[PDB]
């Protein structure tokens, strides 16, 4: 229901080892600015946020399922504090980020 590689790429600020759970088509929503994008182009800008924004952590705070997944999750960095919602849907037994949401807090 929620990989373990997800939350250590995110505590790491690892775009890198993200890529391999990202699904196909990705909704980023940065900023309350929602946009769908391939999951080379989510990548690139997840690598250009942790790049920005050093992260020094990552706590998940809650977890959901439906059927698809979420974590509530947050990021601390060197610029504060990021809330991150991701969710995930299963694809051939895998769960894949379909959508990921980042506020600062």
């Amino acid at each position: 229901d929620i990989p373990v590689g997800v939350v250590v790429a995110f505590k790491k600020g690892n775009s890198q080892e993200l890529n391999r759970y990202l699904g196909e088509k990705v909704n980023l929503v940065i900023q309350n600015r929602s946009e769908s994008v391939d999951r080379q182009a989510a990548e690139g800008t997840l690598a250009a946020f942790f790049s920005s924004n050093k992260v020094s952590g990552f706590n998940v705070n809650h977890e959901g399922k439906r059927d698809s997944s979420f974590i509530i999750g947050t990021l601390t960095t060197a610029n504060g504090n990021f809330r991150i919602n991701c969710f995930f849907r299963r694809v051939q037994n895998k769960y894949l980020i379909n959508q990921i949401r980042i506020d600062k807090t």
